[PDB]
């Protein structure tokens, strides 16, 4: 996954603080984390809830997490949380082409290519890169900006060895979706 | 460097738009980008401009660029842009180690390292990682949250091979700074 966010928990404030995830919670002392990055499915984790030892504050975490991507979850006293990123779930294989979406569209976009996912793309903003083999893919674009008529099936072009490309989708002039693709110099990160 | 920011440019409005640095300008067509990484020296960029063909307005990026790293411009009409980050200006060679900074004072922290900086690490908040050769690292840590009297050197232990690191910085018993040294799962990008 692709579908699977990995998240560790470090703790730097001053007590112990518990972090509720469904099914599993997980206590970490002061000045610690978890040893491991623990893997959700991301319709599985449906709210996390943060708690300090003595105070009785209970704090529910904005879902910010995404899909193929690891995530530090800093927690500190009374309850306070920041979600850092902590990049891909994989290691991409040489010769994998790294891609992202710019979105120029005035709502959000969803992007499904090859099992990896790009949620909510926002609005003149880029995602991260996802890494896929060699080839041409296909691709869907989902958004509330174009009429639910508009064609959402896309085609990559022939994707080189180890190359690194940013796709733009823009409104068409028939008011559908268009993709111009760029290729940019390959991620070091 | 280290002390270097690339910054390639990519135009993704409906309109012609130039982007000035210092010593050189670049105007763009509409769904265009640079054809490269301009490199800078963080020190040399003093300002950077932004204005649209016919337009009046002209904007300036006060928005920051970070050394050590890549970064994509988006610009679109009139005369708006977005700072993206693309990772690393190099790709870390296989047997360097990934240090991070975590902040967990009240004002910001300047960290300088081997010729690497993490420049203005927000309270509870963490840098992204660097990458160094093997061995015992000199370092220095500068802020506003301690007395200038404080000690402001400090040495990471003789770290290993491929091994990734958090250095959590926090106030020590004696009013100065101390870091405690956590091993991490090495960041896949």
């Amino acid at each position: 996954g692709g579908n699977q966010v990995q998240i560790k928990v470090l703790n730097i404030g001053n007590n112990n603080m518990t972090v509720h995830f469904p099914g599993n919670s997980v206590t970490l002392a002061q000045m610690s984390q978890t040893d491991t990055f623990m893997t959700f499915d991301i319709d599985k984790l449906t709210s996390i809830n943060i708690s300090s030892s003595g105070s009785p504050g209970v704090t529910t975490v904005a879902h910010d997490f995404e899909q193929g991507h690891r995530h530090t979850l800093l927690v500190w006293n009374p309850s306070q949380y920041r979600v850092v990123k902590d990049g891909l779930n994989q290691k991409p294989e040489k010769g994998e082409n790294g891609i992202r979406f710019v979105n120029t569209l005035n709502e959000m976009v969803t992007i499904k290519m090859s099992g990896k996912v790009y949620e909510n793309v926002t609005s003149h903003n880029a995602s991260g890169y996802q890494f896929f083999p060699s080839g041409e893919k296909q691709y869907t674009i989902n958004t509330t900006a174009v009429a639910p008529t508009c064609l959402t099936d896309f085609k990559s072009s022939n994707l080189d060895f180890g190359s690194a490309y940013t796709y733009v989708i823009r409104r068409a002039s028939d008011g559908c979706l268009e993709v111009k693709e760029f290729e940019d110099i390959p991620p070091n990160t």
